[PDB]
């Protein structure tokens, strides 16, 4: 069996950046579905660390925390900067991404209606310092930091495909972050995760908005 | 080095990181900003997400509080022993992050109204850190494995500010109360701790705590 697995509800969320990283780097995994009957029962629920998913398993470790997973997987994996400078600026930009993911959550979970006129507005704002982080990189023509892929690409990658869904344009005022996309999105195994059932048949987030 | 951490008057996301400098021994810099300098707006507009603290380690300048403890982290040796360790300092410190997101929206944008919901809640919130001391070693080293992580700094953070928050919330955590004794009488960090520089700080910048 694979070594690892990911127990998650039927959504991308906070598993989709963490599946397109083992996808790419040709990572075999298990999925374990949890219905919201299941979680509802409440017994899985009791049973995580801090009471929520995805829970994620690698052979007999078991963890919490979507970050943790991209650390994890990003240190494993060698996803993670050629040194010791480089790790802390992928961290800078991943800590960045979470930032603004939370605020994307908040929104599509508790303010949808009343709130995302005002959150569209603040969107470039919110946007601009990761085209910054780009320009300042080999100018903008590899990755979000260094010369050789991160877990924060795949995060950043994800973050920017479900914006561009929420607000269809958002990335034709950053030239850069419009060119990554469709350059890590073109990676073969990446590209076919993407197009997959195993994908495109899941919401992006729980609750039908997006 | 040399170190420079860059941010208001007040503990706030700044203390893990310098209770982890300090008890490591190191020396810093504090560029303190004052509230009427940050509403002149140009530094605001030079820090990445126009946000502090903003950190200098020589010539790599740094965003984000956690990014600033990972990498004193790592550079340290303060990232546990292996990456199996590393992994679970992480889910600690990432935990940790997600109560203190809390505990800021709390005193930031809804302290009057919410806190008795807060404090109602706080117990099952804290529950996960002594259930962690409990799977290590009974809870008599550190939060992960056997040596001081900058999870441990964060948490430890964490446990002070909401015993001034909700006095007595520990007591019922004998692992948790017993920590933060153990970690508050290290040498340095008590030091520290009892320093005017710490605590002629306030915890939060609205006066609130
Ligand atoms: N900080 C956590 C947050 C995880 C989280 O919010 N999980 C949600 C779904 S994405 C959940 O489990 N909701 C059910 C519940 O909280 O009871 C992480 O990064 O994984
Ligand atoms: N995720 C960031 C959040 C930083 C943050 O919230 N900084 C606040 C003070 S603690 C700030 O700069 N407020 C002024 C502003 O946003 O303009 C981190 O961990 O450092
Ligand atoms: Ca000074
Ligand atoms: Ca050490
Ligand atoms: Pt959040
Ligand atoms: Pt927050
Ligand atoms: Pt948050």
């Amino acid at each position: 069996m694979p070594p690892y697995t990911v127990v998650y509800f039927p959504v991308r969320g906070r598993c989709a950046a963490l599946r397109m990283l083992l996808a790419d780097q040709g990572q075999s995994w298990k999925e374990e579905v949890v219905t919201v009957e299941t979680w509802q029962e409440g017994s899985l629920k009791a049973s995580c660390l801090y009471g929520q998913l995805p829970k994620f398993q690698d052979g007999d470790l078991t963890l919490y925390q979507s970050n943790t997973i991209l650390r994890h997987l990003g240190r494993t994996l060698g996803l993670y900067g050629k040194d010791q400078q480089e790790a802390a600026l992928v961290d800078m930009v991943n800590d960045g991404v979470e930032d603004l993911r939370c605020k994307y959550i908040s929104l599509i979970y508790t303010n949808y209606e009343a709130g995302k006129d005002d959150y569209v507005k603040a969107l470039p704002g919110q946007l601009k310092p990761f085209e910054t982080l780009l320009s300042q990189n080999q100018g903008g023509k590899t990755f979000i930091v260094g010369d050789q892929i991160s877990f924060a690409d795949y995060n950043l990658l994800d973050l920017l495909l479900i914006h561009e869904v929420l607000a269809p344009g958002c990335l034709d005022a950053f030239p850069l972050l419009s060119a990554y996309v469709g350059r890590l999105s073109a990676r073969p195994k990446l590209k076919a995760f993407l197009a997959s059932p195993e994908y495109v048949n899941l919401p992006i987030n729980g609750n039908g908005k997006q």
